[PDB]
């Protein structure tokens, strides 16, 4: 629920895992979204998202190509 270095949504969605920027964990792409992008993509706070059951977090990310 802790925002890390920001990267554009397109970089996170269209880049192969091994080609992602230093420090970007492919399994935690949402933490690299800007606050604006996070709100636009998920429509909830990061804390709210992190408190969702894992299956829901994954399903939401899958629908957005962020899993």
């Amino acid at each position: 629920p802790t925002k890390l270095e920001t990267f554009p949504l397109d970089v996170l969605v269209n880049t192969a895992a091994e080609d992602l920027p230093r420090g970007v964990d492919p399994s935690r792409k949402e933490n690299h979204l800007s606050d604006e992008d996070f709100k636009a993509v998920f429509g909830m706070t990061r804390s709210a998202f992190a408190n969702l059951p894992l299956w829901k977090q994954q399903n939401l990310k899958k629908e957005k190509g962020l899993f």
